[PDB]
């Protein structure tokens, strides 16, 4: 089994996709074993680049095929190179800009935090393995962290372990299992923007509803309820067509969601207020109760959806 | 006639496009067939990669071509490898991304299912046999299912099958008959987010529109209308930003035109009421009468809609 | 003049690009014609695939490129094959998914329909000649034809004709002639989703906003009506994003633009009726008069849109 | 110097990006020079198609490379071939699509008119010289000018001139001029559309936002206004949407900044009016007086933004 | 150590990402340098273009892969040549189009300035050294530039410098110091657009909103601020879909927030004068007083924004 010594270097991750939950990884891959001497020219190493690589493999160089498990389409590299060495070594350098799979869990959008990870796997052989990984994911740690929307936590985890592959073919009576290295990343995203410019504001205007109930009038109270119902349609559209896609509900949604009940409610409340006593009374010990208990109300539904 | 055996790893399906009715589908393809035995190094399986394939194949060896008879466009293929046996047998493997078409039905649009489908066929030869097809969709069935958009409902339904093409050439006397793979794989999507964030609201929306009729004086229930007609306008808009274009209308689409309809009603209803009595009598049993009425009337409708 | 027989699958048209009037086609193409006979394996017709197609090109194997005229870039080709019989008969085979522009009038554009035509030709040789133009679109016509966007009405029409090319060079006395194929399929948008989402709401909107004349004062015939103007603006909104974009006008356009009319002049019609008369009469034969009779005037004008 | 005679075959041109002032021209182009002699099969010019091409110029074949020198990425060439004359003579005929670049400006955005520029110069001879430009720019000028986007007013304009690059080697004592060839074609864009549904609703509101003097009340005219403003600020997102990005203010543009001038220099009124006069007199010479000339004064306004 | 010469042609920097903080580089590159002597046909220096370069490379030829480090993926490099001198002078020379990367700061949106920063280093060879560096950054200065969206204020800046690799094999004894040239080009934006469409009327509707105080009734104040709130709203999206998306808070968006505080401000401000006083009184001074003294509480907040 030939040992393998890889070392990957992550310039930068950028472009999520949260429809489709994939990350791209922009950087290098490095690749060192030994082999068979050779004879180089005098006899220093040999360098060798791009189109000429494929030169040697025709003329019978063994360049075993990595492929990004985790990986989605055929990642980009850029230039590649192979380094030959008089005793036996060899190093296999290329730049690459892939597109990577991960499951991701935005629930908690605003405040969530992901882990991007790489799956590097030999294509073909098993009795090849990958003696230690090491990654330099030398991106700042305290360089631009506020700035940044995403605030890596912790230098990136290594893991090389083994994959059993069941369902194989009938003439292997043992060899079904693979060397995988896996690189994780953790971060946690910034979530000032969203604070400042989506979830404030929908708190504003989430307030500023219960004010109806300062209204005097009962038909005051009722017809701005439907002024207010609108402004929150109109809100989730904001927040929506900016937001991020996704097959489930984040906070903020949560929240919208509220919105729409509070005012629901209130207007519930608003005619129930009205219709409640006999002979017309107006039940304002209930306007003034719940001009400062709705606000109240809302608040306690809150923490337990924190629950 | 040659015995081909493949099988199909599925390792996501994801990409669901509704304009056009296509979805990707990313993992590996292997087919194996034997035919005459080789002189190998030494005598293992030898293994070439990539580049190094056609090389064999300008060299003499039968590779045939299988084609995606429902694909969209040429697929992605990632790292490609052979496993030429010394025995004979020939063993292809290789890693691809594809879009893939397949009629779909979406009229039923948050609690719609589909299948997605694919069918393989060798491109050339119909003296060429596919004998046995293994599909391994091995994404999870109880992992993540209510966070996942889709619901994979049981395996993947396989059938092997032999399509016969008329329209052909003038000198095969009987041998128009190809092997075609279809795999079928049954999903239902998962409603959760869109009742939550679009259905509900607009439920919300249209009961709180039936209470107009809870307002006294004639000029509050006309004028009001319209201030609850342009929220119906702004709602399908919000939904039509955020949910799939489609050729037809949804369920959610077809509860969007009840609400036009309720509102529309309702205004009809509102100056019905008012000059539908002598001597300019209000018809105050009707206000009171489709005060509740017009909530019945619709959920009436709704279920004749599930008829 | 060597004579050739194409073919033309054609297994699905879609993606219509309404802005660059250009649509996809996906299918095969076939060609055959009669060379000089060839010692082939054995004696039974060779199959050549794929990458081995230019090895035996290279060697002077004459096989004619064909260009599709009116494509919009050049075409992916999918697998293609080469059938080489030993009588000299020659059969190219080839998977294509090509973008194809063409002339689209979409001013109709709820009712409108468009013809989807290919134009093939030969790259180099006018000494060679198309004998015979059998396409298979065999699409369903009576399958899924209300479901589907478009209406496929009768089976695709065929042309072989000759373009004459004036500008050429000086050393041609008489060969400027080409052969090209012609073939089209006539088709039918649809309009049911486009009634329902779109039209059938705007008649709503348009119908409703004649319902100001209902108003007993003054100021509220003329303040609603900008709740009115508002609404007509925010529904071009929502019909602008999902209609596609063009050029000119639709017939759904040229209903909004009647709507901003409809709401302007009763504008006009409102404020006339007030200050038209002498001594701050209100001129109350005119708001009950139009009550009816600007519904009227609307379906009037919209006869002669039909002229 | 060799004589190269070029020639450009437009087919389309398409696809303006406001944004980054680019646009697409697929057609063919041609060129044609006289070498030495050649062995030609029996004595016909030969045809060499495609992939055949590099074979030639393997062995030795002089073919240089034209560059679009405008020209936004390599550009998307279809098929192409070689004739190869015995006297000498050579035709280089290929289909290409490609995006194209140069200095636009939109500030008069429905009335604008632009050209579309190509200029093609050889990428490393200076020693070799563009004989004479022939365009064929044969799409209609009379038959679809209304109907379609753009009206070409002219034939294209030719231009083949001498460039000379200062910054270069020191091995060169004169020869740094290229010959470069300039195609230009005029086009005026046709703002029917953008007339009817942009420009003239926009009217249409700027207009209705100056009835709002002819209510009776103060505090009807000043709470309409914010109807009105709104509606502005909704009809700014409606053109938005639809009209294409710019870095500048175009005519509509210039519009909306109109319009919510005249609506808050009428809310400035308004508010005038009301506390301009001594005790409270309402100031109704004021109301009655802008009630005509707020309208001219704003259309006296439009004049000179012809200046 | 080889000494080579680069030159950097920049034809146009457009196409700005501000959400993966990337710039695309439309130009040419050439470089220089000095090898073996060389038998050249007749005597004069060579030119190989293109698909020929491999050619010679494959005989022995050694040209050095140059790679640009702050690339974003494989670059689109158009036509390339080598120009072979006989006295050993090498010069390569190739257009391309690249994406490329650097750290983009846009808090100040409206008004922010970037510099796009380029960075050649050779791939494989420390022991070859970039001699000089000459841009010509030759866009205009002085032509285009209150029309153009951005505004380049100097001649490009360079620098050529020494970057030292840590993390390497463990045969190199000191050889792990790399030549990288820098070059920098430093940009302001034209906020003349973005001033007049987005700034101004966000300040006519931020002042506007104001004018509720000088409404007379308390219900006529609370009502028409609901109406303000959703212009606000409404005007936070006419922004938010035009302007690029962001990680962060910019100016315009901190002036968006301002609006909704400078509204829910206004609602506690007229509610608070309603419920202040004892036994019912209205607080007219405080409506007159902040009738002026909330656009000053405004205005003097924004200034301490630039401190």
């Amino acid at each position: 089994p030939v040992d393998v010594s890889v070392s990957i270097f992550i310039n930068k991750i950028y472009g999520v996709n949260d429809l489709e939950q994939t990350y791209k990884v922009d950087g290098y891959i490095v690749a060192q074993w030994t082999g068979k001497p050779r004879k180089t020219p005098g006899d220093k190493p040999l360098i060798v680049e791009n189109t000429q690589i494929e030169r040697w493999i025709n003329n019978g160089l063994w360049v075993p095929a990595l492929e990004f498990i985790n990986v989605v389409g055929s990642p980009d590299t850029g230039n590649k190179r192979l380094m030959l060495f008089p005793d036996g070594r060899v190093i296999y350098n290329a730049r690459f800009l892939g597109s990577f799979s991960n499951d991701m869990d935005f629930r908690l959008f605003p405040f969530d935090r992901q882990q991007f990870v790489l799956e590097l796997e030999p294509f073909s052989y098993n009795n090849q393995q990958l003696r230690f990984s090491d990654i330099q994911v030398y991106t700042e740690n305290i360089d631009n962290e506020e700035i940044d929307e995403w605030w890596i936590r912790g230098k990136a985890s290594t893991h090389i372990s083994d994959i059993r592959y069941d369902h194989l073919s009938s003439v292997q009576p043992n060899q079904n299992e693979f060397s995988r290295i896996t690189v994780r990343i953790d971060a946690v995203r910034n979530p000032s923007y969203y604070l400042w410019s989506f979830i404030l504001p929908l708190g504003l205007i989430i307030a500023a509803s219960w004010s109806v109930f300062w209204l005097e009038s009962f038909s005051e109270r009722l017809q701005t309820s439907f002024t207010l119902m609108l402004t929150v349609v109109a809100y989730a559209f904001y927040t929506s067509n900016i937001l991020p896609r996704l097959p489930y509900t984040t906070v903020i949604d949560q929240m919208i969601i509220a919105g729409y009940g509070s005012i629901f409610a209130a207007i519930l409340l608003i005619i129930f207020a009205h219709h409640r006593q006999a002979n017309g009374v107006e039940d304002d010990l209930l306007i003034q109760r719940c001009r400062l208990a709705f606000p109240l109300g809302f608040l306690a539904i809150g923490c337990v959806l924190v629950i």
